[PDB]
């Protein structure tokens, strides 16, 4: 064994709580939300994800990572 070859990566994520952002460049959402990880950033600080017509970023302080890439049961209600 020379180089470390291991399956250490991600694919999907689920917001653990509500997140807010103020810069027209982030991705705000609510608890229990599946954040479709579209592009990892620091794999520890910020994360580029997107969901219901939303695409931006969010800190790891409130988002889990789903390696199995399985779609969990999520609610759907467009606020008006």
């Amino acid at each position: 064994m020379g180089p470390l070859g291991s399956p250490e990566f991600a694919k999907y994520a689920r917001a653990l709580k509500d997140y807010n952002v103020s810069d027209t460049s982030l991705l705000p959402f609510k608890r229990n939300d599946i954040i479709t990880i579209t592009f990892k950033d620091q794999e520890n600080k910020w994360f580029m994800g997107q969901l219901n017509g939303k695409e931006g970023s969010f800190p790891v302080d409130h988002v889990e990572i789903l390696l199995s890439d399985v779609p969990p049961p999520q609610p759907v209600h467009p606020v008006a």
